[PDB]
């Protein structure tokens, strides 16, 4: 018997390695050849994060920490064209890795809610020497680390616990959103994904809007729109590894300037979890089932994911 899924949530939020995770749990994960194709995605999102840091240097006027990474900077130019192809030079790695030590590139990456940067920049920058290696194969996570911005629905397929799963994925960025509803016929379950670690981020396509701001707002209408009134609404609080780090640094009323708790995880994640089930117009006739995880975390993923399954196995799959 079929389950159809359907992934929403707000650019950047994780829809797309959930449907990873899938591949890895219940399919054996990617081949190496599959993982040879993510090759020139890591080393793209390698390059593309170092030069995001090194254009808001200019924009923000934060200097090098050392002079001689003036000339690491032009040569990273030169030498930027063949990651794009799949290829990772010594040459261009050791550029690379010094631009990263720098302690004024630094300061520019600890300021990046002022500007777009990857999540993934940090996982990929601080692993250049295994990345770099000759004959590098991309690894599972490094799989799951990578960002590509998705622009038409995906449709997936596996089986588990006897169940057919149809998974499906849609881009959740502003000019994707008019696609969604090709996907709203015959869901057993939406899972919307929000990512917990962008309270203090704008969006990409609009530079005056909070990202957890637009999060809610899709969430209100996804949640309340009766055509989804028998349709399971799993919430995943995601990201909650980089949000148990930024909390600690960046204060949430950024996004909720009427919180009262403390810069900490659990009353944080907490207070964020009520704003979203709040949006709920009729609590006491629709439930959401609400989780947090780390999209990229296998681990997580797989034990939430079957607690998940267990639930629509109940609610959904009964034989009359
Ligand atoms: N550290 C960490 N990274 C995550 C988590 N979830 C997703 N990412 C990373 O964030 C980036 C974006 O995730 P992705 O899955 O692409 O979002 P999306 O929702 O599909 O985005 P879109 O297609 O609507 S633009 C990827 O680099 C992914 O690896 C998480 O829980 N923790
Ligand atoms: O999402 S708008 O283009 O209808
Ligand atoms: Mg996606």
């Amino acid at each position: 018997r079929e389950v159809k899924l359907l992934l929403l949530g707000a650019g950047e939020s994780g829809k797309s390695t959930i449907v990873k995770q899938m591949k890895i749990i219940h399919e054996a994960g990617y081949s190496e050849e599959e993982c040879k194709q993510y090759k020139a995605v890591v080393y793209s999102n390698t390059i593309q994060s170092i030069i995001a840091i090194i254009r808001a240097m200019g924009r923000l006027k934060i200097d090098f920490g050392d002079a001689a990474r003036a000339d690491d900077a032009r040569q990273l130019f030169v030498l930027a064209g063949a990651a794009e192809e799949g290829f990772m030079t010594a040459e261009l790695a050791g550029v690379i890795k010094r631009l990263w030590k720098d302690s004024g590139v630094q300061a520019c990456f600890n300021r990046s809610r002022e500007y777009q940067l990857n999540d993934s920049a940090a996982y990929y920058l601080n692993d250049l020497d295994r990345i770099a290696q000759p004959n590098y194969i991309p690894t599972q996570q490094d799989v799951l680390r990578t960002r590509v911005k998705t622009t038409g629905i995906v449709e997936t397929h596996f089986t588990f616990k006897d169940l057919h799963f149809k998974m499906f994925d849609v881009g959740g960025q502003r000019s994707e959103r008019k696609k969604w509803i090709h996907c709203f016929e015959g869901v057993t379950a939406i899972i919307f994904c929000v990512a917990l670690s962008d309270y203090d981020l704008v969006l990409a396509e609009d530079e005056e809007m909070n990202r957890m701001h637009e999060s809610m707002k899709l969430f209100d209408s996804i949640c309340n729109n009766k055509w989804f009134t028998d349709t399971s609404i799993i919430l995943f609080l995601n990201k909650k590894d980089l949000f148990e780090e930024k909390i600690k640094k960046s204060p949430l009323t950024i996004c909720y300037p009427e919180y009262a708790g403390s810069n900490t995880y659990e009353e944080a994640a907490a207070y964020i979890q009520c704003q979203f089930e709040d949006l709920n117009k009729r609590k006491d006739t629709k439930e959401i089932y609400t989780h947090f995880t780390c999209a990229t975390d296998t681990k997580n993923v797989q034990f939430v994911f079957d607690a998940v399954t267990d639930v629509i196995i109940l609610n959904n799959l009964k034989d009359c």
